[PDB]
């Protein structure tokens, strides 16, 4: 269950397999099993990470339904090997992926967006290994995220009434409908890497958290005491690990030695004085160094953390038992050539264009991130709500157990991978399922989704509260929603509704924001925006002016000053961002107040003025 | 001399350090050297490889002019470092860096462009060792590439005989002028990695070379015999080295134990019966394998190759025997976040473009590119012009001996990182340097670049033809050029001069052909072409407007067809890119015949469909 990113000390170490890969095609429902036995024949460059799909002109691998294959060789020196535990990890292979050593199948994962590793020891040799992995882009009714089986992809235009549409459907090239509003760009979208630990006994899982902060200073900078509880958990075969603190400067400021007691795990509580707190706009970081003992040390793991507490009190959001206010938005892992493709370059510059914005935080829409950005979120003072790839859900996946199952892994799987981030300050089980509505479907919802808010809950250490994304509907036969612990709201008045009309825009808005004055739980935006195609201008501006994104955001922002109790903004999008195409996607998804390419639109300036006024704590 | 890419086998490792680094900017002429001996102070993060200037939105790190410092920690297992040779390589760090390891100054380097490594078996220690590398991005009249010290950056608009500017000019914040029309981006541009070598013997390094091709084929795809040459170099300290010659297949088709003698080396030559040989658009790969002999292997390293002749016969460029054509352009390391940062996604995507155009060649305008690149063109079958970053050169740098050695430098550092690529047909010496004019700057021209030239030939074991880019000028007063193995000229008939008369400019260049004619060299077009903004259209298409751009290449490659000596059009340029801001540049050189974002404007189409129809031999 434990998903440690790999770390190279002086017993273990990290050899990456990133580069350009051979690749190929392969078909609609299989592959030739043989590929992994020799050399791909006539293969086509790819490099890894990245999507797939954007990396070749000649072909048209947006359009491409099915499998592809990828390869390469690597050889790695006797002596690194001899001796250890070896595990080959996948980042992230989008969506499915069958994994192949020297023609030995290793075994298959599915779900695009988390990490999965196999113990390759004895399937290594000596010289030169092949590696082939396939991987399989296909979503339906049955995935998360979710496929429409047939019709048309989300908010696609038909005309399913002619006949001849009626007809051509039936023999058209298959190809995936996504039920989600983004691109489903595939492959091995994140980083590959083989490495080592100790085989004897290795560490194999460590959680870290914060239980208690006595006398939190008047600024949050620091707390005269901190209790912070560890948790170790170890892999192989009167054993003792020894768990340093460090603070930011190295120094060894705390020291236990814990007894290992059989599943074998230590654990146990260390109190920090004078513990230097992590905020948002303030960042602090410690970090857990545990030593397996056996003068030597057997293995060690470096495992950084913060110490905050987050709490909902009523209708507030404490951090530190301070009043905290979301500003910020929904995110995407999405840009030009990489398609979904981790891009260290990319994320630096993001997290510098939220602290230009003055913003604090945004959430992972709509899938787990790649995890180097969490680790960066950490040291910037960025708040995170974490989402698993839960989109596109409805009456039709509650029914069926095979998603259940691969919901319940999505959310296991993301909060054993990020549970040590301070930044994260709250899970989101799901974007826009279905909700409301008569007879029996609200109720069915509500069984659907609370074990799951349950199991988000048991998952997490820290105990951090849990939301589920909303859609735009009909708030008032909606029961599942007003149940989570903060109400995360996607509205889009004056867009897909009411359209360009801000004054009655407003006063819809206010009569929902009534209905949730009397539910009585903090409110948040998730979602609300306006696609805005840069250079498009007026004087009384339109809908896809950059005068009418700037205006959307000053008039709404104006209602939701007015509520003590709703208690952040993160906007819909921070960057324009691709789409399966469609009569409403011009070039993708034009809401960002950023552009693709990350240049401010009018909105953007609009609202670093505003948020550079707004305070993290105490807004309201 | 030798500086082979790390690789990983039984006898050796690589460690990466990639990553998201600590950085931080210091002075204008120094920076701080205690920041070696300990963690730096408030870092911000730094994403490598990757130009610094576009990932913090924060700062305006495009304005930085000096230096700033990167910094990361790392640890590898003692058992790993233990008796092996410990090499710390930088693909590229630009411009200037001085490099240091747990407080010890490892030393420096100067050129941008190509890489550079240091013995760090001694400054290594176990645990977390401490990398601090300082950067120096200040360009000027002594620096290759060449800024202006003061005035102007490369095609500036200035007011000079304005007494308040001329006073201004005195008190402005200083600010690198490039001499060049590229954006001057600084940084850990290309990969940083440790990697080990035995430590007693090893391969430093090796140069294959295409000997001689007997009763080639109609084809070209083999030759009933070829004799290819090796050359291995050794470090350390009646020894040998066996050489393999694997096929595509990986077969071992040939195969010698050579004697190694004293520097030392071992040389012979390998005959290969029904050899494949590499040509553009059908390339075919061997790979040498080098292992040292004491049963067991001392050291090993596997070098690519292909099997190709180059040779000017008269006006024609021989490959393999048959005239070949150039189709291509000039190119750029340029993308919106990475700046100058290589990036194996978008190299991957580009040659796929290169082969959508049904283009077959491009120019290294104007350094060299990341080693990646060239591996990549070699398996793609794409022709290069490798280019030293000598470029903005003019009379001022021709008696500066600092310049001298800085260009001798670059041209023996790309020949010795290059010289292996079969795609590599051609070197370029410098970039529109000053050649022209009167009394006796043409004779001091010659005189600077002819011992270049000279140089060129003596580095490069194929003796493949080397020439200068000449940039547009008074071609019957430079005496430079004509003296080139092929002539290469950028030409803007039609833009810089009789602007949007492409009757006048198809008449000047026929006069200019003329000249050309007589000389009875081969020629080529290295850049033409026109500033295009897409979506600027009209039905007489003026200049900026894609129709213009598509009737410019129309009607220049008509007049150019009817010339049987001219032997290649290279367009400027493939891809829009950045530049300093100025009047002519609308954020930044827009003659891209795609997009920054790779997208095809008319001209690309246009081209495509021209392309198709050219073979890459026997069209003249
Ligand atoms: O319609 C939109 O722009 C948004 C609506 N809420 C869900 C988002 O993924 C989607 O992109
Ligand atoms: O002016 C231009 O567009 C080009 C002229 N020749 C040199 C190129 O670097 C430059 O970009």
């Amino acid at each position: 269950n434990g998903m440690l990113y790999p770390q190279s000390n002086d017993s273990r170490i990290v050899f990456p397999l990133d580069g350009v890969w051979d690749f190929r095609t392969a078909g609609e429902d299989s592959y030739p099993a043989e590929w992994a036995d020799a050399p791909l024949p006539e293969p086509l460059p790819m490099a890894v990470p990245g999507s797939y799909n954007d990396q070749n002109d000649e072909l048209n691998l947006r359009a491409h339904y099915g499998w592809v294959v990828y390869q390469r060789s690597f050889a790695v020196p006797s002596r690194l090997v001899a001796g250890q535990r070896m595990i080959l990890r996948f980042d992230a292979a989008t969506h499915a992926a069958d994994v192949y050593l020297n023609g030995q199948l290793l075994g298959s994962h599915f779900g695009g967006f988390l990490p999965f590793e196999f113990d390759v020891t004895s399937a290594l040799h000596a010289g030169e290994n092949l590696l082939t992995v396939a991987v399989d882009n296909r979503i339906g009714s049955s995935t998360l995220p979710v496929g429409n089986d047939a019709g048309t992809a989300f908010m696609g235009s038909d005309n399913a009434n002619v006949p001849a549409v009626a007809e051509a459907k039936k023999h058209a090239r298959r190809q995936n409908l996504p039920n989600f509003d983004f691109f489903n760009f595939a492959g091995l979208n994140r980083h590959v890497e083989l490495y080592t630990t100790p085989a004897d006994a290795y560490i194999a899982d460590i959680a870290i958290t914060t239980e208690r902060l006595d006398h939190i200073a008047g600024d949050a900078c620091t707390a005269a005491n901190a209790l912070i509880a560890y948790d170790v958990t170890f892999g192989g075969d009167g054993r003792q690990v020894r768990i340093s603190i460090l603070d930011g400067e190295g120094t060894v400021v705390a020291g236990v030695t814990a007894d290992i007691e059989r599943t074998a795990k230590a654990s146990g509580e260390i109190a920090i004085r004078d513990a230097k707190l992590w905020n948002p706009g303030a960042a602090y970081l410690y970090t857990a160094v545990a030593e397996l003992l056996p003068s030597r040390i057997i293995d060690a793991y470096r495992q950084t953390f913060g110490i905050r507490t987050v709490e909902v009190s009523g209708t507030t959001f404490l951090i530190n038992g301070k009043p905290f206010y979301f500003k910020g938005f929904g995110k995407h892992e999405d840009s030009y050539f990489h398609g979904r493709g981790t891009d260290d370059v990319l994320n630096v510059k993001d997290v510098s264009l939220i602290h230009w914005l003055h913003a604090n935080s945004f959430r992972t829409s709509h899938y787990p991130y790649a995890e180097s950005m969490y680790d960066l979120c950490d040291r910037e003072g960025i708040v995170i709500i974490d989402e698993v790839p839960a989109v596109g859900m409805s009456w039709l996946q509650y029914a069926n157990p095979l998603v259940a199952e691969r919901h319940r892994e999505a959310i296991r799987g993301m909060i054993a991978r990020d549970k040590n981030h301070p930044c994260i300050v709250m899970w989101s089980i799901a974007n826009e399922p279905g909700l409301d509505g008569d007879g029996e479907r609200p109720r069915q919802a509500y069984d659907y989704f609370r074990p799951l808010y349950e199991l988000a809950h048991a998952s997490d250490p820290q105990n951090r509260p849990v939301t589920l994304v909303c859609c735009q509907n009909d708030y008032t036969t909606d029961i599942t929603e007003r149940t989570m612990d903060v109400v995360c709201i996607n509205r889009y008045y004056g867009w897909y509704n009411l359209s360009g009309d801000l004054d009655a825009a407003c006063h819809a808005l206010n009569i929902e924001l009534d209905f949730w004055e009397n539910i009585g739980k903090p409110v948040m935006f998730t979602e609300y925006g306006a696609d805005t195609i840069e250079g498009i201008h007026g004087t009384h501006g339109e809908m896809f002016s950059e005068e009418f994104q700037r205006d959307y955001y000053a008039r709404i922002n104006a209602e939701i000053d007015k509520r003590p109790w709703f208690i952040g903004e993160q906007l819909w999008n921070f960057a324009d961002f691709a789409t399966f195409q469609g009569i409403i996607r011009v070039e993708g998804n034009r809401k960002g107040i950023l552009t693709r390419d990350r240049q401010p639109k009018m909105a953007a300036h609009w609202l670093r003025e505003r948020w550079a006024g707004i305070p993290d704590y105490g807004y309201k």
